[PDB]
């Protein structure tokens, strides 16, 4: 039995044309859990919607999906990269601060009919290690208290967690968190990207011989193993699968290997409009335009070259390898970041004969 | 500004052919409140599903309708005519018994995602008047405590109540109940039926000059006015609207007036299969077969004659008069018993050009 999770994002509504992603684009039985990114943590530690139409439109639209998938669970995620850590740090620092946050959170979850809560603090530091654990222990205790009122099933509680072993060491009490979190969404991606001066793999399954020694742990296999070594049971370790890629502008268009020199991020793409990233469906458009694809069998990922633009990304072949490896190694399951980067219409790519969600469907197909 | 309620019944799934009623037959915005008839009160005072597929199929099927109507509220009803009063009487007799029931009910409501509770004890007698009020005060108190315990909006709490002024006098502390019930569903129907040896009107809007004095209050106008006179604010009095009729077999096929002698109940009909009752859509079937309709302008209701079969029923004209009257007198709103007696497929009646719910649609159309 495997967890299959999927992140919905409340800013994908702003993509133009056929990139615009609405709750109704979800397909029944793709995911057992949808994680809603993101709510907002106010300065006064209360919780509220982040986008103007979360409560009135998008939350109900996502909850609607339970009509064709009765087992679907929808959790609210809080935090993320852009939110930073300053407010989390102060909120977790005292019992009174944490109690105020937990009270606001529980009311927000109940009023909006969520099934659980996904804590995406990116990331707790050494100074936060104790406070982060207390926060998690007190969230679970509250959720249990709420369930005891009526003998109902309790809200779920998960967390998205760093794949960097040094970060894991500093911020997480792993054996203690295993008793309190239902599972952890391992963020084993963004290992390399436009912040570096040479091309590299966003989410390699295995290390490559040409990896420098400092990066030998910076892959799916070793990052997940580290969490297991630190005391997290494998069934609680959920492997993260990106449906986006990261891109560079090459210094030299004749040097296109992994590790080739770069002069900066890739040019912002048509739908994501953000330098240095690309969606899978945008990759399909570039392939139709004649972009060159290379399969890197060592890491089990492809990369794309179009002129001086170079992207590391994930596709059906890399997802197949990774999801089969999840079964083989008996980790807890998979989750995808995000629903809205796949070919969710089936019309952006030609090679899948119009199949919707050619990437994300693989979870149900292989693990289901 | 006006309550619009509708009763769903969990035995309408057993009617044949186009009489079979499924939750997906509900039409968005017909009702603001759906009342689910009925749960089961066990001998030990605990609450449970009545039909084998309530929890597994029908409850979530009704809840699904919130997807196309986000403001829909679904309440669970307990009691009804066939349940009788024996268990209610024992359950309400002591604080201990009521607390066991209330704890069981609150758990059942929250486990099954109900928005509220509708108490249909038919009917508290003089020996129950104090216990009935205590039961209602304690239900509301628990609902308020549960709301704080689980950080949710409190469950709604209604009751379906007698329209017989003698029964109201004996069983209901009307000013005290107004303080704890959100509103009352006035059962201003079944005033006359096959238990009587002569024909009469199921739910007359007004009294008729030929009514004997014993029945001067047995109509919508006076029974609702009585609840008002007894201390229930008009905005808490919800006027009941039947979508069924009641029938007799005439003693003399040449004597077809209101008050004509009868020798027994009407023959059981094709879909309801219960002697003495008929659905509106079954009346439509008989109108197509040449039955005679008579409009009684005094009561603002029609009756149907077909051979020696005689039915008092309600139709678009009687519903129009009653619902427009509700607005004129500023009562609290209307409710229909039941969704499954209307022409809910639009397949039985011809005078409405295939309109679904020709009767029940009038609530939305007139009360807004």
């Amino acid at each position: 039995k495997y967890v299959r999770g999927c992140y919905f994002t409340n800013w994908a509504q702003y993509r133009p044309g056929n990139g615009k992603y609405n709750p109704e684009h979800y397909q029944a039985n793709l995911c057992e859990y949808i994680f809603y990114a993101f709510a907002k943590l106010n300065d006064d530690f209360t919780v509220d919607q982040f986008e103007w139409n979360d409560i009135d439109v998008l939350y109900p639209g996502v909850m609607k999906q339970k009509s064709s998938q009765p087992d679907l669970k929808v959790l609210l995620s809080l935090g993320g990269w852009n939110a930073g850590t300053a407010t989390f740090k102060k909120m977790a620092a005292t019992y009174s601060n944490r109690a105020k946050f937990i009270s606001s959170l529980v009311s927000f979850l109940q009023q909006n009919k969520f099934d659980g809560f996904d804590l995406d603090w990116e990331y707790p530091e050494s100074s936060d290690k104790e406070n982060y654990l207390l926060l998690c222990q007190e969230i679970l205790a509250k959720f249990e208290e709420v369930a005891k009122c009526t003998s109902t099933s309790r809200l779920l509680f998960t967390a998205a967690v760093s794949a960097n072993p040094k970060t894991v060491d500093a911020g997480y009490d792993v054996p203690a968190l295993a008793k309190v979190l239902d599972f952890v969404n391992l963020m084993c991606y963004d290992f390399h990207g436009a912040w570096e001066t040479q091309t590299g793999i966003n989410s390699p399954l295995y290390s490559r011989k040409e990896d420098s020694s400092e990066f030998k742990m910076w892959n799916v296999e070793q990052s997940s193993k580290y969490w297991s070594d630190k005391g997290m049971p494998k069934k609680q370790i959920i492997i993260g699968l990106p449906t986006y890629g990261r891109g560079w502008t090459l210094s030299d268009a004749s040097k296109t290997d992994i590790g080739a020199p770069a002069q900066g991020s890739s040019t912002a793409t048509e739908y994501l409009r953000e330098a240095g990233v690309i969606s899978y469906y945008e990759v399909c458009q570039k392939l139709s335009s004649g972009a060159k694809r290379v399969w890197d069998d060592e890491s089990k990922t492809p990369y794309l070259v179009q002129g001086n633009q170079w992207f590391s990304y994930d596709d059906v072949e890399s997802m197949k390898a990774k999801i089969n490896w999840i079964k083989q190694e008996n980790y807890g399951g998979a989750f995808v970041w995000t629903l809205d980067y796949d070919d969710f219409l089936g019309s952006f790519c030609t090679e899948h004969n119009g199949k919707k969600y050619p990437l994300i469907s693989l979870m149900q197909e292989i693990l289901g």
